């Protein structure tokens, strides 16, 4: 029945956007330094072993917070939003014993490589060497004045 | 009976005046700077979406607007006026399964020829080299004062 | 019976009082300049609208204000008084279905004759060259003196 | 009976007495300058059309103003009071189907060239050069001292 | 019987005794200027318009005025003030239909005789050059030192 | 029986008394000059017209008090009060129709003649030159001395 | 029975005693100038005259006073004091028709003629010439010192 | 029975005390001039005169006082105590019918005697002509300090 | 009985106790001069009139003062005290017809002459010329220093 | 049954947790000198006393003291916050006579083998002598510039 | 029975020291000057005349006091508090007719045996001429620096 | 039963506790000077009477504290503290007539040679002449500089 319709207002409508939201705000905090990388990096952490359930222990929670820095080092600031971004609200696997599964899966797949696929699609770069194109607008002007 | 009347009061009352006063206050805005361009092209996209009646998501939104923009800048602000009336006014198809219909779009058409043939009318422009005219002024103050 | 009385009263008084009335006050203000001629043609176009009943649409409100601010530009402030105050007082045609129209209409036709007629016999202009009557004075005085 | 008594106490008490009051205060007003010749004559004005008894319209009022007052500009300022005195005060004519009509015209008439001897006998003026009487009352003060 | 005493107190009490103190006082208004001729002579005007009953029109009234008072230019201050008591309080002829008239116009008469013979006695006049009284006075001084 | 005791009483009494008073009084008034002669001229007129029992004219009582002035100029300070208190006093003729009259009168008589011989004996003045005085005071200081 | 009593209670003490105060005080009076002579010589003609019980006339009572006076200017300050005291105590006469008289004379007597005894014997003066007083006084004390 | 010891009581006790106080009294008064002799001289008077019992006649009572101060002008101050002393406390004679006066008399005479012989023995007066006790005491002092 | 214990009692508590106390008080006041020896004469005359019961008449009262103080004159502070206080207390005699009269007596006696006993003891006087002394003196303190 | 659950509860939740705690805690007191060496040596020796329930005397207290302060002298700050920790954390032995004894030797030692082998993987000690690693890092900033 | 504590806890406890108390401020007063000699010698009179139960007279008072002061001024301080320690608690006798008199007089013969044998022990006085103890006390001092 | 554990509660816990803590408080009342020996002397004197039950009489006291003194003079600070806390807690002998002597006794014992072999334990002395233990610690800074 209406399962298409619950399954995207479950999905589509509180799980991108805040994921969205909280990568505008990740790249905010990178950029004015308001927020530092290790903060990221311990929230990360906790999120994780939540996810897990399991109390962490204080100072292998250290050992993991620097394992997290290092691997983080190597991620420049937008790749380290969207790190951010995935890792807090990443969630899924299967509620209860009924359908709808397969639904919320497909559409998490199509935004994901929608997300890929306007990363490929950015990553194309600018052309032109900048002098040609000063002769070009300075060939346009002429022509106005003229 | 009343089908062209109402119509009429349907049609001409409130629905191109209401368009005509948001031209004219998109053109002072404009002239002002009181309002940018951004603002009218998140707004047009805004108004697009709730037509369609879906929930626009906030990154592709910003393309939205991005690819909105580069349409605008090949336009004048008085076009641009003309282009933000019509997209914040512009509604019809039809509604429950009744008459009125058929009136309603004759007369859209007919304000719209009546727009276009203004436009047509008001781009004839101005003649002359501007100095046979100050001859003829002269030539008429002559004899007055003669 | 008493129909010519009524004719007189609601058709010979108290319309021309007002109309009288209001060129006096058109002629101050186009003197004084607290009026503009824009103004009056808004009025005049806004009443014969009303006179007609029909909502006036806004863009080709403002050319009915054109048009008719380049058919006064052709006439001056006693000219443009006159027609203000027949324009904004104009009226007349029939009501109900009842005698009392001959005598309102004929009398009408008389105050209107007498209207041209007396601007005429103060259009007969002055005459003399103003340097004889200066003799003229000179002279009477003469005899007085003597 | 009594007629004669109460024409005379209608006539010759409040009829020139007030006649005669406004002829002085109209003197006055003319040798102070405290109200103009204009004023008077739209006052005989107004009062006339009163005692038509028809209603003046404005644009012939001041035409019967204008020709008022080029009546007017050739008499003198007691001229003016007498003018003035017997317009606001003129009445008289017939009322009811009664007597003392005969007994009030003949007053009117006695007050009348009553008025008029006295403006021949006071019109007779002075005699003499006025050097002669000067010799004669030098004549009487030598006289006197002598 | 008490014909004669109702006579004498009725006419020697408070008739010319008002009359000799309206002498005085006019004769001490004119001595100290406080109360000019033209005052006296309107009030004697309007008090032989009183005793005639008649109500006066006002200019015959100033020209009863001006012959009044060419009447007393004349005059001297003292006969002026005789002349202002006789007519301000001049009454008599009859009332009712009984005696004592005649009592009362003896008495009038003897008064108005005394008035004469004492007029003639105050006027007969000082004598001597006022020189031989000085020689005479010399004389008695002499006679005393002596 | 007590009639010579009543006539002494009231004949006698406040009757000479005040008359010496106001001799006194008036002497003193002269003397010092608080009240002036025409004062007591005036109050001698009134006496004797109230004791006449005749009301006063204003002329003729300055008359009578001119002529009382004439009469009073030939008397000196001391005469003038005895004619005053005398005047302002004197009473008598008779009352009722009883006796006392007669003793009252010789009595009355008896005071009048006793005044004037003591009048006379004062009157015979002083004798002497004033120088053998002198020598006969300087003979009874030596005689002292001696 | 107690007449001589009584003579001595109300007699002998109580006019003697107050004329002796009457003296002295009339003494000092004259030796201080506080009241004059003519103050005691009214004194004196009032009590005469209250004593001959009959009212006394202003002018005639100023003559008793000047006579008065020019009796009592012949004599001294203590023979002023004893004829004042006497004046104004001396009484005595009869009264009723019993006893009480004879010894009051006869008493009055005796005090009146030990007043002259002590004068005659206060009359004898001193004697020696005040010269050979001073050669005993020096004797006497030359008697002292030695 | 007790007849002694009341004379004594009441002649003793408060007779001769009083006496001696007094006499002290105007010892001191005379000594400091605080009383003069004319008062004591007045006091002595008055007393006499209440002891026998006649009120005093004010001028012959100044001539007592005269006499009595001749009288006491040949007194020293001392005497004068004394004096005034017995004087204003003199007193005896008899009361009533009975006893007791004998008995006072003789102690009155033994009192008396005590005086004039304790008079007589301060009168003894002193010796030596006041050289030969300066020897003597010379003497003295000079076997007290050999 | 108790008798002997009453008379110590009655004797040796308040008799010699008081009379050691005044004859303390008695030198101190001679020594400091508060008290002189005329007010001591007196307190001593009036004690022993008192005793005697007699009322003390003035003079002879000075004359015992003054007996006592030559008496006194011839007797030093000491003994003045000594005799001032056996004045003052010196009583006895004799009371009823009872005891207490020969051990009051005897023991009187002891303390009298063992006053006197001790006044000779302590009138031994000193001895020694006060040279002989310094000399036992110095070879003392020369016994000392050696 | 659930005694692996009541085993982690017991034995991981709040035993190593306030271990570590107390680890952090010391070392920082150390590091900042807060908390001197005796202080803790004191606290040690006060726990094992309690763990032994045996209270302790002065001075013997004082050994133990030194005793443990030379214990200490020979270890750096961070074992022997590792030293404290244990001290006042240790416990262990066994309670009642039941089972989750066994559970919580093995990861009491599955903890401590634990501590141990991390202690000995940090131990490893860095290598390179920090002037090869210059060269490297110049290497590649210049591949970057080229 | 209990006679031995009886006469220990009434002789012994509150008897010697008290004793010793006022042993202690008399020894006090005498150094410091606050109470002297006279003071004591007359608090030790009139203990004794207590003692004895005999009231004693002033001046004999004065003589006792006199001879304890030459008896006391043959002893020194010390001496003299021992003196009026003993003066001032010197009690004993007997009372009653009970036991309890012989071991309360040994003991206090036994404390005055202890009091004279401990001033033996401290009379033996000091040995050593003050210079050979000098020699050995720096023979010490050179044995200890050596 | 609980006869050792009675014992040790009633010895070890509050007997040497507190006997230290007066030994500490002694020693450093002696060192910082606050109490002075004369003060514990006496203590120590008041300890042992009271311990004896024997009131102590003020002299011999004092006697007690200067032999005491004596006996205190020839040992130092700490052996004086040690002296102190030994006498003011040294309490013992026998209670009742029940068991837990021995146990208390032997632990005295304990205690008591415990003190004496610390006290030998302290008094070992230290050794070495400070000299070479300053070569051996340059020789180990030179190993640590090597």
């Amino acid at each position: 029945p209406e399962v298409a319709s619950e399954a995207g207002a479950a999905v589509a409508d509180e799980e991108e956007a805040n994921r969205q939201v909280i990568q505008q705000g990740a790249a905010e905090g990178l950029r004015t330094g308001a927020v530092s990388r290790p903060e990221m990096a311990q929230a990360v952490v906790e999120a994780d072993a939540q996810r897990e359930g399991v109390e962490l222990k204080p100072q292998e929670l250290k050992n993991r917070v620097n394992e997290e820095l290092t691997q983080m080092r190597t991620m420049d600031n937008d790749d380290l939003s969207r790190y951010v971004s995935y890792a807090l609200i990443g969630t899924g696997l299967l509620a209860s014993a009924i359908d709808k599964t397969g639904k919320a899966g497909d559409m998490f797949a199509a935004s994901y490589e929608r997300q890929l696929d306007r990363n490929l699609q950015a990553g194309i770069n600018q052309q032109k060497m900048a002098a040609a194109a000063a002769d070009r607008q300075i060939k346009e002007k002429d022509l106005e004045r003229k």
